[PDB]
DNA sequence: TTTTTTTTT
């Protein structure tokens, strides 16, 4: 038996990353400047340190977190005396269990180990406390004392009062004291298993999660999560017997992770390259031939343009985008890569969507019996991507609600007495077929799109697909083998990489509007304008929302390269894509 | 007076099979390998072996039964000292009891003997915890004492805390301790009686099932299975008096079957004739006279193409048919008989089904009032083949609803707050009449179908019959009289055989595209898109899903055969069976 | 009652 106290320190202190800049140091000292209270510490890096080290945590993580976690306080203490008086005691968090554990396989030999699940988080509860050590007082006309009922020992999840009042040795009642009670903060959480990995003919499986302390608020709903930490059954009605001798399982989490410097490395070196905007139009759908045009626009979509906030009133900044095409033109292929490639992204259809799902759901808890709101589709995807496929499928009454959403980016829900108003600031994806299956050439465009103006005026770009057989046919039908025989086209980058590049353009971009590309949006503008009152019967508009779209797009184009101002090619890349969008529909330039 | 302990021990070391290997060795040392903990044990064997032993463990089975482990653990245990630590104890499970009683038939003497119960599963609950073993701490501030309340006596269904301290021999307040509390695991299940044992009139019954430790998860829903245990009284709260002595029966399952080596070598040989494609397509419908052409479309459901699942997409790879005919053409016939020999089929009807019950229906359960998912038709059909007959007849706002199941097959819900999506690769097979009920020559094809052109073309094959009165008639009647008259046709594998080879070919075979079927599917689709370009009139369109259909049918083709590579012969047999359907649909080519 | 999805007069 050796105490892991100096090697604990000394491997804090002593680490070496890939520069040997002693990563741990640095992390102390923004705990220390921060006062987070809590450290991460990777798996991987214990154990190349002292492999001994990492089994002792592994095992026997009951009672060696304490003494980690109290000889890092005297280290910090030592290190500052200041930190104390403002934290209590630091968490020790350790992140890289290679002992991971499918949600649907666990078994009562796992209960008491530390797992590692990776899963769906669906439901948050709000933040609550919880009474660790309580302070009772014994009430009776000769006692009058208060006292701590749990003696060296914590409270246990189950709340219990004293029996015998230890100050006097006799029975009575106890009154609890709140202002001597210590609490630590408690939030209930629910974990789903992936989609990919549940068995054919199955429901998903659900568990059932408590974060306490700095872990609360962690993560929002609809994120893939990973979590670390303690098995136990869960109890609800101890008191009252009638057998129910059968428990539940609970996890107690130690460390949860959501979904680096070298990511940002490789992502730089990715815009140096004139050809980014090419390369990352290619790398769409790569099992679709053809349709540039249509992966060229949805391209502008996952990063969108920047949004406006102004001391009076907001402008959204994301491109909105209907495509409507003859069946088997794999409208639905793009739909599902787009919601596979995206960092944040929700996948809906017309029919299995209702009004309610797709806003704001108001339910009743019935424990409770008020109303409460659930978060909608929208909701859910705000900041992220929706995708409605057979947006033309749906009842018109329940469609017609998702208007404000796709302008003010806003919910208005006046339900049950409830008043409210949620952000929606995401970007909608729509598909669907004309009105008589196929696009007839004979007949107009006002009762082939089947839809009312107002809503078609609400998207920034419309395509139309044709399904016409011709010289492209023989072409396809060796790109169509290909796909099947395994082969794939190289030079395309990968959608982990996409992904991370996407995320990151959109944070960390924000391009400005210059003099040149002002006046050429102006000028297109207004002639198209006028184009469109020599034709009045289409049914699409040139509203003044037709202008947002060219600074959106011009926008959008900046974000792609990484750039800072919108040049004049990209203002010239946003007339050449929205002449293609009038072109398509009917209106000659 | 006599002990079985070596009785059992010489009957699994010395014991010759089928081939004599000493089967129960070869299980024996299996076990070891992967720690299964469960040996196997047919009771024709025991009793083969030695009778005295087979009445002793079928009637004295919660004596015997924990003695017989007991052996069979230090056997193991000598084999492989390293099993402990893993493994603490092993379990004996008996099938094939001669002891079988119907659902319905069970009375007040069937309680506490091994009896066997054949029935369809219908619900199984989550995986739970059971405590058999407790451990128990006095809160009395004198006695701080750790004990375990179920002493000698293993831990009853009801639950119940300690009144004495035995320790201390006082009363008062009890705390558990779950980290010394002994667990297992426990899964409760519902089975149903046969629809072919069900009398006339009532409705089938339910029995309620027990699954503990290693048998939970060991079957899903609308599955066949065969359980083995002992009937036992159901209790829930045996405090609460106010008469209600009667109880309900659960059963208590040890062994569990679903739906041999002999089987591969007999599927083999069937593999090796090399016209072993046409008796499988003559065993289909024995009883249907003609349609041979529909025959063999429907084998080619059946075993269905390869689904490629890619980095970014994933292709389907189930094959769907329909049918349209006139009344009397014997259309139903073999939809039955399809859903009899399939591994895994569902039957629906299009007037008896709804868009909810199809694909996923969103209930609220009053038990705690929140919305929660159910499994549909096409969800539980996962893996398997689906069956909707009757389709023109049901509403068409209802057959929008399984567009995307029946391509992407995926059900996407987002309804009250809940965004999910299911799992659905179920291959659809539908049958309908025309839209007059009889076919009209004079009425062009697209008036007499009546189905929209999007649904069409998810559709592989499409069958137009008609019944016309012609020279056959005389043909049919013989062999429908046949039939009726008990004769029956020879040289034909059965369904127990069939669907043993169907289920063989759909695991363990994966044809692959050559470069010689490439050619020949190219030529002939451009010919395709080459003639329907050239009649703008037909209401069936040739989108690039009829290009997958060639490769599935070329897939399926060699699938029959057991074969690895589709060569031209199958690609020839593609080309032709697509043939007769475009020649149906009025296309000549 | 009121809001929600569902099968049903
Ligand atoms: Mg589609
Ligand atoms: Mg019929
Ligand atoms: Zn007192
Ligand atoms: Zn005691």
């Amino acid at each position: 038996q050796i105490d892991y106290r100096d090697v604990f320190i000394e491997f804090l202190t002593t680490f070496k990353g890939n520069n040997n800049q002693n990563k741990y140091i640095e992390r102390i000292n923004e705990l220390v400047a921060y006062r987070k209270k809590s450290l991460i510490i990777e798996f991987s890096d214990v154990l190349s340190f002292n492999e001994n080290l990492a089994y002792e945590i592994i095992n026997n993580t009951k009672i060696i977190l304490p003494i980690l976690e109290g000889a890092l306080y005297d280290h910090i203490l030592q290190l500052d005396p200041t930190y104390q008086r403002d934290i209590e005691k630091v968490h020790v968090r350790i992140v890289g269990i290679p002992r991971v554990i499918e949600l649907r396989k666990i078994r009562s030999t796992d209960i008491g180990k530390l797992i590692t699940i990776d899963g769906i988080l669906v439901k948050v509860t709000p933040v609550k406390e919880r009474i660790y050590k309580a302070t009772y007082k014994h009430i009776h006309p000769d006692c009058m004392q208060e006292f701590e009922w749990p003696e060296d020992e914590e409270m246990p999840e189950v709340l219990e009062m004293p029996t015998i009042c230890p100050k006097c040795g006799k029975p009575g009642q106890f009154r609890l004291i709140p202002e001597k009670t210590k609490l630590i903060d408690w939030q209930k959480a629910v974990i789903q298993e992936r989609p990919e990995e549940v068995p054919s003919g199955q429901l998903p499986r659900q568990l059932e999660i408590i974060l306490e302390d700095d872990l609360v608020d962690s993560a929002r709903p609809g994120d893939r999560v990973k979590v670390t930490g303690i098995l136990d059954i869960k109890q609800d009605s101890p008191v009252k017997r009638g057998s129910r001798a059968v428990f539940d399982i609970y996890m107690k989490v130690s460390s949860i992770e959501v979904s680096s410097e070298e990511d940002e490395k490789k992502i730089k070196d990715l815009a140096k390259d004139p050809w980014i905007r090419d390369r990352i139009i290619s790398s769409i759908a790569p099992s679709i031939y053809g349709h540039w045009e249509l992966k060229e626009a949805l391209a502008l979509a996952l990063f969108g343009g920047v949004p406006k906030v102004l001391e009076d009133t907001r402008i959204r900044g994301d491109i909105h985008i209907l495509i409507i095409g003859d069946p088997g033109t794999a409208k639905s292929q793009m739909l599902q890569f787009i919601s596979r490639v995206a960092p944040r992204a929700v996948y809906t259809t017309g029919k299995g969507s209702t009004a309610a799902g797709l806003t704001a759901a108001v339910v009743r808890e019935k424990g409770t019996g008020e109303y409460y709101l659930e978060a909608g589709a929208l909701v859910l995807a705000d900041g992220g991507i929706a995708v409605i496929d057979e947006i033309d499928k749906m009842r018109d009454e329940d469609r017609v609600a998702i208007h404000e959403a796709m302008e003010q980016q806003t919910v208005s829900i006046a339900k049950a007495g409830i008043v409210a108003k949620l952000n929606a600031r995401a970007a909608v994806i729509a598909a669907g077929n004309p009105k008589f299956g196929r696009y007839i050439s004979e007949r107009p465009v006002s009762d082939n799109i089947n839809l009312p103006p107002t809503i078609l005026s609400r998207f920034d770009l419309i395509f139309i697909l044709k399904d016409q057989p011709g010289e492209q046919d023989r072409e396809l039908a060796n790109y169509i083998l290909d796909v099947h025989s395994g082969k794939s086209t190289k030079n395309i980058i990968d959608i982990d990489t996409l992904r991370k590049y996407i995320a990151y353009a959109r944070k960390y971009v924000t391009p400005k509007i210059t003099s040149e590309a002002k006046n050429l949006i102006t000028d297109f503008f207004v002639e198209m304008r006028k184009k469109s009152s020599e034709t009045p019967d289409s049914p699409i508009l040139i509203t003044p929302r037709q202008l947002e779209a060219l600074i959106r797009i011009s926008e959008a184009y900046a974000k792609m390269a990484l750039k800072a101002e919108v040049t004049r090619e990209d203002a010239e890349r946003a007339i050449n894509i929205m002449r293609l969008f009038l072109e398509s529909v009917g209106v000659d330039m």
